[PDB]
């Protein structure tokens, strides 16, 4: 406990780890195929995230990089959480409006350059250079973005109702959520370090339990998920 950030890394470690046992419990039983795909992708996401959080917690998702002539805490592991979790939601998006797998290829393809490239952003020496690779990563999620909005169109005469209307639910909170990550990485400690670690740490943690238990949540609450059956 010697990092001030400690108490938001494990207060993120203790909701993720509950919303996973939540989440495994709430699939329990569940024997429609569609339905089990959802529960599969939003049980994972949590139990990622609480093993990476876990990591922060412990330390060894920790490494100091040198910029600015100092020795800068970036936690890494961030990363590595959401190379898997990320792209696992937008896939819950995508299996929701019954994305074209062209489609589903360019969300997890921009999406790995997106979490890649705001990786070597997080570990890059040169000050200057780690704006570029965020505004490079900032472009990709734009990308996703654009065709959340505008690249489902031959996805909405043939939608259910429910389908279309958790999907417009979850877009929202997605945009929302996830257009907060640049910003705070910008003003953080990883970018211009006008946000102070601890205060950095909180906002990630808060934004990372919204958009994978509270979008969990939302989700798996819906008809949506389920097979049209009688
Ligand atoms: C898609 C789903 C169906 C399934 C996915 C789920 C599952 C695979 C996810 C579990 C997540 C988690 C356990 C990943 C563990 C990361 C670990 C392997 C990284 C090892 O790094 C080595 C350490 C040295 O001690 O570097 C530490 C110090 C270094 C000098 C600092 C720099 C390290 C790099 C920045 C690490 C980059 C992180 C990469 C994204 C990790 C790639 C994942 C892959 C190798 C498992
Ligand atoms: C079965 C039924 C009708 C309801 C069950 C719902 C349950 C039990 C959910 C539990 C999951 C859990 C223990 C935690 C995650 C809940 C998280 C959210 C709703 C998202 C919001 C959370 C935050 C924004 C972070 C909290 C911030 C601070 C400062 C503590
Ligand atoms: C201490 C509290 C910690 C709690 C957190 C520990 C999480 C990490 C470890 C193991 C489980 C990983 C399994 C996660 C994947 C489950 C997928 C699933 O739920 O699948 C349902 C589908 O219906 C099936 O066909
Ligand atoms: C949701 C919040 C759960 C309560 C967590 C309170 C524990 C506070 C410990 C602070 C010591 C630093
Ligand atoms: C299954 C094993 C669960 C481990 C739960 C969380 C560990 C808490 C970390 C130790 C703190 C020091
Ligand atoms: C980039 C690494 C890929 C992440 C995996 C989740 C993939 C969804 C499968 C389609
Ligand atoms: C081209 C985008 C199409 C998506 C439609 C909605 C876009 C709103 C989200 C934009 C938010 C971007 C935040 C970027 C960080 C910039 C730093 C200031
Ligand atoms: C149609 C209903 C859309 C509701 C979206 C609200 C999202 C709020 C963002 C979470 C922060
Ligand atoms: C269909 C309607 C589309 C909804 C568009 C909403 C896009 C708004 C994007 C919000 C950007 C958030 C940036 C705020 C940063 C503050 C960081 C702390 C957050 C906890
Ligand atoms: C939950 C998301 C927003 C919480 C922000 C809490 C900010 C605390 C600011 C600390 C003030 C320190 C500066 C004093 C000088």
């Amino acid at each position: 406990t010697g990092r001030p950030e400690w108490i938001w890394l494990a207060l993120g470690t203790a909701l993720m780890g509950l919303g996973t046992l939540y989440f495994l419990v709430k699939g329990m039983g569940v024997s429609d195929p569609d339905a089990k795909k959802f529960y599969a992708i939003t049980t994972l996401v949590p139990a990622i995230a609480f093993t990476m959080y876990l990591s922060m917690l412990l330390g060894y998702g920790l490494t100091m990089v040198p910029f600015g002539g100092e020795q800068n805490p970036i936690y890494w592991a961030r990363y590595a959480d959401w190379l898997f979790t990320t792209p696992l939601l937008l896939l819950d998006l995508a299996l929701l409006v019954d994305a074209d797998q062209g489609t589903i290829l360019a969300l997890v393809g921009a999406d790995g350059i997106m979490i890649g490239t705001g990786l070597v952003g997080a570990l890059t020496k040169v000050y200057s250079y780690r704006f570029v690779w965020w505004a490079i990563s900032t472009a990709a999620m734009l990308y996703i973005l654009y065709v959340l909005f505008f690249g489902f169109t031959s996805k909405a005469e043939s939608m259910r109702p429910e389908v279309a209307s958790t999907f417009k639910v979850l877009r929202n909170v997605t945009v929302v959520l996830w257009s907060a990550y640049p910003v705070v990485w910008l003003i953080g400690s990883e970018g211009a370090g006008i946000v102070p670690l601890n205060i950095e740490t909180l906002l990630f943690m808060v934004l990372d339990v919204s958009a994978k238990v509270g979008f969990g949540l939302i989700l798996l609450r819906s008809r949506a998920i389920f097979g049209e059956a009688e």
